[PDB]
């Protein structure tokens, strides 16, 4: 199940950060995503795909704040879901990562990389 393959040690970024920060975190530290935090509460996820979308639109990455592009509802899954169910949600929503929520709070992230490694 998701709880068996998820990562609880999540990378976070403040809600006031920009896509330039997300880009930098990827290029300098290899971080493909971050869980967005607002005053200590995890509220969504921002990813390098959001950066690519901004580049495609010609946006100034420093001016796009992470709250403008973060996601939560369609990318959240229960730790009780099976790995196949997690893969199905990733495929339906065309995302590489899902936020894992329990007791209304984000407790981790599961990525297609994790699922592929577990299958192998
Ligand atoms: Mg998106």
């Amino acid at each position: 199940r998701v709880e068996d393959v998820m990562v609880t040690d999540v990378d976070t970024i403040d809600i006031t950060a920009s896509l330039e920060d997300v880009l930098r975190n990827y290029v300098e530290n290899a971080k493909g995503s971050s869980v967005v935090v607002k005053e200590g509460v995890r509220v969504g996820i921002v990813t390098t795909w959001d950066v690519l979308e901004a580049i495609a639109e010609g946006d100034d990455l420093a001016e796009v704040k992470v709250w403008e592009v973060m996601e939560r509802d369609l990318v959240t899954i229960s730790p009780r879901a099976t790995i196949k169910e997690a893969a199905e949600k990733m495929v339906k929503n065309v995302v590489w990562r899902l936020l894992v929520e329990e007791d209304d709070e984000i407790i981790g992230v599961i990525s297609a990389t994790d699922i592929l490694r577990a299958k192998m």
